[PDB]
């Protein structure tokens, strides 16, 4: 301070800091990454709720992104970008809990509404210093001031022994819990309104936005909500009490360790360990399944998913939802096998048995068979493609289609303002092979607006939907309502269940979400699961 630039220099609740100036292709932004938003929570506060952040003297410096948190790093397809994109890009630590701010530069004069962004990773990974996450993009073009926070993945952030003081489970939600206060508190001084907080993630950081929704004392600290690809209901994101015990507890053994003892003895092992193990816990050999999620504790989650939007009321919400063309066929390459993506992963009907077991890895024989009865086109029942295609479909209906479906469906009839889209256009720039369509995780780079980077390669067009795309998602954080006031985005309904397409082609609206489908996953499965 004295030389430097005026325009990077803000104070927030704990201290002063100096952000900035990163150039998007339009002009200047202001950038303030790596800001504490929580004490360390290493050593004794491994497994435990985040305590806020201390006051620092000095000017923190807030030019770089911080460390990521300790987590698995992917490596089917080493050097690849198709996984490397999603990869940590800097340092693994447990020392972890900061959070980005990107705004206008300079700062808007008047008060600006914020979005937040969650970011997904099965909630064993992920990080809010990505490329695909890059709020310049946002701030620059649309004027919004743009946030995202790391929160605890994996064992560190989920592992629980539920009723325990030392370990009670969903601390990566209450990180994420932490950093929206942190945006209540302090967003107003780089020009954010923080009476106008939109949440938003995919996947897993979907989930997360749906838990806040769900979780009471979340509920003040934000206005609207966006789910892309991921429900807080379903069977991946959540797990009971007692399944989390189970996984905690054999963790412990695999590792070589009363819960405050088993937990302390757990506290004195090496992070890396912690991770060599986790993914050894999981029931059954399964995709779309994580071993340490959020679980359902009678706190943070008072009940279910299912039983809390069941009974909700949501009437002074708005809720952006949606689904990519091809949910399921990114998570075929990893574990089933006859799937890959280096060819067609032309299969035959005994690796779609074996597939359907692995994707629906609780299903009794008979709902299997149910499954199988119901994807097996009985015209080609052996043929090759679709059976590749059908088991896509399964995986992709069953994790993310029709939870979407169900959750949009309760909401809207609870009173709750619903827009829903499927998002069909594949990047032109996408490596992974063309049989796997548009695959889970690839509208992100679309909605931040990466098209309009030039060095990227995208096309003109691409570069016209991004646009388009922060346009909707913009004008909804703004006012609840996707629409500009071009065919018009209709909300939601149980009666009408509309729904646009988002691609090159201007919207198009159409009507129920895999209707006959999910009927079967959300209303016959269950009770065919007992028995
Ligand atoms: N710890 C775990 O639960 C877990 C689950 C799955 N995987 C690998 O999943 C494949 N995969 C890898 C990257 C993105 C999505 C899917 C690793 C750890
Ligand atoms: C594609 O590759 C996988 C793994 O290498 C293999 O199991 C599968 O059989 C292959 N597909 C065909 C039809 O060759
Ligand atoms: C974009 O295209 C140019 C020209 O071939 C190439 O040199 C550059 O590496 C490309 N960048 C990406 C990420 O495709």
């Amino acid at each position: 301070e004295g030389r430097e630039d005026p325009q990077l220099l803000v104070r927030v609740r704990g201290g002063q800091l100096r952000g900035i100036r990163l150039k998007a292709p339009g002009g200047p932004v202001s950038a303030f990454l790596g800001i504490p938003f929580a004490e360390p929570p290493v050593g004794s506060r491994r497994f435990m709720p985040p305590e806020p952040k201390r006051p620092w003297s000095g000017v923190l410096d807030a030019t770089t992104f911080q460390n990521v948190c300790y987590q698995y790093v992917d490596t089917l397809y080493p050097g690849f970008e198709g996984t490397e994109m999603w990869n940590p890009n800097r340092e693994l630590s447990e020392d972890c809990l900061y959070l980005n701010v990107w705004t206008p530069y300079p700062r808007p004069a008047s008060p600006t509404p914020v979005l937040i962004w969650i970011y997904g990773g099965g909630f064993y990974s992920g990080a809010a210093s990505l490329d695909v996450y890059d709020g310049r993009f946002l701030a620059q073009v649309e004027g919004a001031v743009l946030v995202s926070m790391n929160y605890r993945v994996g064992t560190f952030g989920f592992l629980a022994l539920p009723g325990s003081r030392e370990a009670p489970g969903n601390v990566g939600l209450l990180d994420q819990r932490l950093a929206l206060q942190w945006v209540q508190e302090n967003i107003a001084a780089f020009g954010g309104d923080p009476m106008s907080v939109t949440l938003f993630g995919e996947s897993a950081g979907a989930a997360s936005v749906g838990m806040h929704i769900l979780s009471l004392p979340s509920r003040s600290l934000f206005h609207r909500a966006v789910l892309q690809s991921g429900t807080p209901n379903g069977p991946w994101a959540t797990v009971s009490a007692g399944e989390a015990r189970r996984r905690a507890t054999l963790l412990a053994r695999l590792v070589g360790c009363n819960d405050t003892e088993l937990i302390a003895c757990l506290r004195t092992r090496p992070a890396q360990d912690l991770v060599d193990h986790e993914w050894h816990v999981l029931p059954q050999e399964s995709i779309f399944r994580f071993s340490f999620v959020p679980v359902v504790d009678g706190d943070f989650l008072s009940d279910t998913p299912e039983a809390l939007i069941n009974t909700g009321d949501f009437q002074d919400l708005q809720v952006l939802v949606g689904v990519v063309k091809d949910e399921g066929s990114y998570f075929l390459v990893y574990g089933v096998p006859g799937f890959s993506k280096d060819n067609e992963s032309l299969i035959s009907r005994a690796q779609f048995l074996a597939g359907v077991r692995i994707g629906v890895p609780q299903a009794s024989d008979l709902a299997a068979e149910a499954v199988v009865l119901h994807y097996t086109d009985w015209l080609h029942p052996e043929d090759p493609t679709h059976l590749r295609d059908a088991m896509s479909a399964v995986v992709g209906d069953h994790n993310v289609v029709c939870p979407v479906a169900q959750l949009a469906g309760r909401l809207a009839a609870q009173g709750a303002r619903v827009y829903a889209y499927i998002f069909e256009h594949r990047a032109s720039t996408l490596t992974w092979p063309l049989w796997m369509g548009v695959p889970h995780g690839y509208e992100i780079e679309f909605i931040f607006g990466l098209p309009l980077d030039p060095s990227l390669n995208y096309t003109t067009e691409e570069r016209i939907f991004a646009q388009r795309l922060m346009k909707y998602w913009t004008n909804f954080a703004r006012t609840g309502d996707p629409n500009d006031p071009s065919p018009q985005w209709p909300p939601y309904t149980t009666a009408a269940q509309q729904y646009v397409s988002l691609n090159l082609k201007p919207l198009e609206v159409r009507r129920g979400l895999r209707a006959q489908t999910c009927a079967f996953w959300n209303r016959f499965l269950p009770k065919l699961l007992s028995a």
